[PDB]
């Protein structure tokens, strides 16, 4: 039963700081990474950093790196993100999530439920379409693309409205435990594809793709697949 809860969101007022929190539990916490990814209408997902707990070894992206700090707290199982300087750019839903592995450079296998902060050279990663229209028992495929090579390291993670993101594939072509046989990835390089053999009611959602490959991780801006 793994849960990564985030709390210490709020609304604030420009120039104001905010340290969230993120309490994981249901696995040991020290053999996993930990990352704060944003999410905001017309931003997308914007990854802000990551640290290897038990290292204490953090990456940012430049874009925060200095104004945002990532820390852990081994014993109490908790990452924290310390929002500093704060705009009204900075307005998103945090969300805190887990890569499974010791590299900041990677997918990850589990998001949080997000807490919400109001205040009042980078691989680009393309999608398209921006949004589609298919009907049940009909097979769908969308595009992903990488501004330079990426090999395999690429990741796809399926968002139905009102809940967080969840992994789906990994390595371009990997399928994540537990998820339906209909979904399938493939492509190389810069080229990826994601393929749903006969869409099921539970389809409908947002699909976004994510490269591991360079810092800072990037990810598309999404494909909303929706019902006829």
């Amino acid at each position: 039963q793994v849960q990564l809860v985030e709390s210490g969101g709020g609304l604030v007022k420009p120039g104001a700081s905010l340290k969230l929190s993120c309490k994981a539990s249901g696995y040991t916490f020290t053999s996993y990474g930990m990352h704060w990814v944003r999410q905001a209408p017309g931003k997308g997902l914007e990854w802000m950093g990551g640290i290897i707990p038990i290292f204490g070894t953090a990456n940012y992206n430049e874009k925060v790196k200095g104004r945002f700090t990532i820390s852990r707290d081994k014993s109490k199982s908790t990452a924290y993100l310390q929002l500093s300087s704060l705009t009204s750019e900075d307005t998103a839903v945090y969300y805190c999530a887990r890569a499974p592995g010791y590299s900041n450079a990677y997918y990850f296998d589990y998001w949080g439920q997000g807490t919400l902060v109001t205040v009042g050279s980078d691989i680009v990663m393309t999608q398209s379409p921006a949004s589609l229209s298919a009907s049940l028992g009909e097979r769908v495929t969308i595009t992903c693309r990488a501004s330079e090579g990426i090999y395999h390291w690429l990741a796809w993670y399926q968002q139905k409205p009102g809940q967080s993101p969840k992994l789906l594939i990994y390595k371009a072509s990997s399928l994540a435990s537990g998820v339906p046989s209909r979904f399938s990835g493939s492509g190389s390089g810069t080229d990826f594809t994601l393929t749903i053999s006969s869409l099921e009611p539970e389809d409908f959602a947002t699909y976004y793709c994510q490269q591991y490959s360079n810092y800072p991780l990037t990810f598309g801006g999404g494909t909303k697949l929706e019902i006829k």
